[PDB]
């Protein structure tokens, strides 16, 4: 799996491929692994068992609700509900902030709200961190531009694209 | 990786992915795993070290010249010399017959021809059996087709082909 | 163990072998693993331990009535009450749709109503996808051809057959 | 794999699946584990790797020449000359006598001359013990019966037969 | 151990041995494994600890007085109630049907009412098979045969016996 | 640890070493590894750490209250209350039966109401069963040889020894 | 295996079981463990593999002649010749001395003469030494008891005998 | 470690760490990895140990001499004298062309003279493959940042560089 | 990860680096390990995961207001409260004591107030000993300098800075 | 870890070291593992981790008060509680006894109150008892000269020392 | 195994025990692991298996009418004969120095000339060194008080004794 | 074990501990691990086997006459020698350079000259480079105070010192 975000001129995006890998064989390929929340002013991405992953969505987007909409302190208050049998990591980003969410229970703020986790995260991460650094390139042609050559090398991860974009000052 | 040898109508043909793997990332995507031999009357395809299987095209090669060019025979002989511990696979092709050359020294005739080894041999053999059975497709068409699919579901295949194609009577 | 499901031309079937294994020897070699519900207008067919499927099939059975007949809602009203964690697939389709339901809780639409899960599945789905793509075959043709050859390949499939269809428009 | 040999009424015989397994995948269906060696009267049958039992073959129809025609000088002189890199099986008989040639380089006499070796030898060595004790086949019809069955049992053990009968007094 | 079951002519009989191992050592070597239910017209046998299998005949003898003495529904209903893991098998057999019942709470029935389970399971199946299939003996002759065949194969199995016989239409 | 139990004409003992080990350190040599219970009519010995066979000492002896002092179902039942992170085995006795009580919840009737339990169990059982079958001494008198033999042999058991016996008819 | 040796009133035997096990599996049960040597006034028993130990035998044997029929320098000397990929041990007796031959080249004198190698080997000296102290029996009744009770206890050890008798001052 | 070589308008380099680790420890952070060779128009850079990819040099530099300092062909000949025992990556170009020489005897010709090699080649592949396809920037400017990333994400490579550079036409 | 604590003269500091490692790769670099407490009279510094260690501060600053601002009571507490599926590591320190709070619910006194916990805190034990045995440095300069030779060493610590100081008498 | 106790002319001291070892390194050594409890007339020596004993120090000393102060009472009610996912040894002496409570929840009483325990504790025990057995040294010089000897042998047991003495009749 | 020496006042003596074990059982007890070597005037004692051990013997003797008795000379220049390397340790000691000849061919000069190998070696160290330092006990009282407790400790060593001394000046 | 050297102002020591570590004893703590070569103009220090170090002495000193004193040319000569590997690592200095020879055949030269190896070397280097950039001291001053730290750090290293320094320009 691979899950991409840049932020960039008032941009903000999440790219994940689609890849379903059992074993050494391929389960699926399109699969799903970004949605918009929270009236869609909300973008999030995942990695890992669908399942795990789900539950962390509701579980998440519950605490949204619950604390106005709020994003970090939605993910802050989540991180005590986790703190229990879940392997899947979040990615999330707002108008205002980019986080990761854990298995352990962890909230993690990227370095530059560059995110890349998954299998084929670390390639995405350089690619991505190139283009950042040395060119012009929008936050929506980086993450997919990232997405490819990260696909193009992680064997766990493929060339279908779930973008979902988030327009603001 | 996968290659595939498929035989129909007075043509045979191998055909091979081009990836090589180390780990979970991908060193490179255009290896040529098929060549020709013997004043390009014979065609072989390799599985495994770049290094070993190359020990096995001279090593095999030679027994051709120093064998008239019988293919069987060559194949055979060689069989000995290995009885010595490469790892690698080689299909080797004709317009009389088809071998595996595998790496203990055994040589091994395929059930019709069809020839579907390495990682993602197994699903290469599937579709090319399905298609020999059920349709009137050529050998080209067959293998080309069964190793794309092979690419599709074995992570550790691709979808850069490299065909040899061998017509006689 | 290998379910098979393919769709076309107002017919949908689903085909599974009945080998059950215990390490390396087999208990029982004419297992049922497809059957008919809801007064028989809906198929499934399940890979797993025999008893943790038959729980899912009552569950999932129960909310076909509960939800009138829906086969997509009562997947996904299953798929919470599941989110206790059983290790079974099930391959469900109707009229309408066709569906996997995972052990983690998880329904997946597969890419072109076909479906293939089991140890034996990725060949199947191999054999499937080629039949499909090349041939004009019924859907019952494929699914069994298909069956075939996975149990050919996998070790944990055998060649005892249980099928059934479904006519509509 | 399964090699089993009976013996019964001046007949003695070696039967043979033909299944070869990577992992859990069928490579080869029909690989012939019987053969004839000497003039026709000695027959001998392997389980293993093509390579080292076909090295255990030429090792052994040598010290058959080099010792006369005599099966278990034969047998014993090769017991010192493994005694390095192999593991295979071997089941040898003639007129006279039945063994077992094993890898650390024993010898051994079965106990009624009946050899049951391989992944399914077991299986195939209660069926043939059965029909044996109960009643009045013949060693050709035992050793059939007996393999079917193992191949039944056994996943890694197939229906496809090689049999060498030897008639004598 | 080892529990063998054979139906046979208005007959059904079962058969265990007695050892009883821990480690590599025997324990004890007169394990009753057999036993007699419900007014002596049913008749088990269980392999595993001597405690979670008397768990499960108590808690299936209760169901069968619960359920009018019908054999397969007591076992069907005692299906739910184990859905932890007990871990033993039981043999059940009465005039109309013969089950197993296993620990993850699912209940088989054998393909010729033929059951054998335990270490010395499959090769007490091979035998049974074998009588079965090329014989004319009695349900008795057949599971005793089976279990000395089984003794003598399996180390975790020895040649006690007890026998429970049903004579019925 | 050895715990022998011997039965031999109106009377039966419980032996027991007195070695606690911890690593290949003697910790303690003067253990008390064997009791009585339920006014002196019953005889008990460990084997084990000390805190969980005490606690199946209290879980027994109440057992034996709660059913009457009747020794098998007072067992029995407590199979069922363990079945429970406990790790030690119990050997009891009385005027009617002797049995082991295991860390599974396991009952289990010893061949000849000769128990040997322990590290050095089996030592002490191959003396014991010698003694009995060879000459006419006193329970009493072939446990406590046993035992000696037993620690002499086994590192983990030494000379220091309790002994119960137990008068009747 | 089990291997016993007992010396008493001028004589001395050596008593082996039969049984060959390969996994869990019997190969053989009628090996013969125990032979005569040097004009059979030297008794011999082996443990392990068949080949390793018909090695040693020959390379024992030679010895003694080389040796003059001196048992001890024999064995002494046998101890520096492999001091080198055998596993087995043996066990060597005649009118004046008994003693063990292992592996690493050790000559083992045991301490009554009593010797009992192999898997079963230490239930063998528990009964046997029990037999010893406590019975005015022959050394060849204690010995035949104590691999009865051997055979009884490990799995490993059948019920198959081998004995060679030594009368002599 | 991290090597990496760009080619690009006729201009090659190659660029490497300093880093050297031993465990989790830095033993030494200014290695020098890059080099020149042959009257300083050939660059080679190593990954591995200091010794084996020492000897590479040497062994390499020799086939050079030898070969007329033709780059491909002394690399050819040097893939057959290492076809022994050594561990290290060597990286080599020069005017003409780029190749890999690696511990198997390998020669690999990298995609688009793009060689990435090292704990943290695939991340500065990724790098310089976003760098390649998205900016004008010099073959020596895209070397420089994409170790710099590498550096930045492999733990095992650090931010000291030694980069040799080679214009030509 | 690092943190480092050194009292001297009335001052008292904790430093940390900032490395979030994820295998063998970074995934920040920046984050803050240090923070104030307890109206900033209170220093903090922690390592593991961050969730885990969040968790401790609320945790800890809890029993702080709890306790009066009592630094050793309110850590003395928390073992119980903590005697509980963390894994973190706390440093605290304030005008009167310096403490470390584990994972276990221990709470230990450092020798000399000299506090270093991680994976780099022998090596900046090492050096701030040294410093503090050998030179005049102040408390903040002997903390920072032993930081950057931990960061320098450890392949699991970085050189990014948070610092804390406290004044006082 | 060492804790020695040793009682002789009514006096009864525990000495123990002072090291805290964590992998390879030393992270304190001096650790106070001895103190006083109960108004100082009862001492107590721990070995294990600081928290875990911690607890078990109010654990027991709550039992103390609440019963009365009689030692083996506050002792056993402890040995309760340890009796959860925990591992803490306490050596526990007054005027009266000595006893050694472990983490399992035994209770242990050494056999001439000779307390040893701890990684160092039988080369304490050994060096005691020698003195104890051959001097007319007090229990004070015994407890301390015991201690120096198993830190000069074991490598996580130091030279620093808590030693506490009580004397009575 | 445990071989103790000891030098005090013109004597210095070597002890060994004589327990042999093979797993968890004895195989002899009055093995004789201490003996005299040249003339009476050197002494030795070993651990180990009994065959290596006896190759050192001979192997060290030698080296001694080699070097015309001198003790350091001939153990040094053995040093080089054995740099096989197989296990076991021996104890060397005459009127002039104590040494110890390791496996790996090292020769190792004792702290006090107090040597104390094998399992049980460290207690005996222990021991000894406290008798030594605080008693005036003989050289052979030491050496023997100190064997027993090792003894009592360790689980492989026992109290069988042989004791060679050397008086001089 | 910890080597330390260090070079400042015309001079050059090298210090080593004397601990010699087995499992978790120490058996001896005077191991000399410093000495001098070359007619005393070379220092040397080792860490690893008694034996394998002191092969490299000799095999290292040879080199040293071999070349004429020249102290890098004679280690780079030797890791062609050693590319069977004796497990070791040594340290060399003279007037001129520093270096460390390990056990794959490295030659590696220190940053500053700075040599810490060892299991406490990472401790002796966070110590030395503290010293060094922050005082005045000696670099036999520095080098003592380092291995001092290390040995309280360190579990595998004392306080026993050999030291040798060189004096020079």
């Amino acid at each position: 799996t691979t899950i991409v975000s840049v932020r960039r001129n008032g941009h903000v995006v999440i790219a994940g491929d689609g890849q379903a890998t059992l074993g050494n064989t391929v389960m699926k390929g399109n699969v799903k692994k970004v949605r918009r929340l929270y009236n869609d002013k909300v973008i999030a991405g995942f990695a890992g068992g669908t399942a795990d992953a789900f539950t962390l969505f509701e579980l998440f987007e519950r605490k949204l609700e619950m604390h106005q909409g709020h994003l970090v302190k939605a993910a802050v208050e989540l991180a005590k509900d986790w703190r229990r049998k879940l392997e899947a990591l979040l990615a999330v980003a707002d108008e205002t902030a980019s986080l990761i969410i854990t298995g352990n229970g962890d909230v993690v703020q990227p370095e530059n709200d560059l995110i890349a986790i998954g299998s084929g995260g670390p390639y995405a991460q350089a690619a991505a961190r190139a283009l950042l650094e040395n060119t012009e390139l929008s936050a929506r042609e980086i993450a997919e531009k990232a997405l490819d050559i990260a696909g193009d090398i992680c064997i766990y991860t493929n060339h279908f694209h779930t973008i979902e974009e988030l327009s603001y000052k």
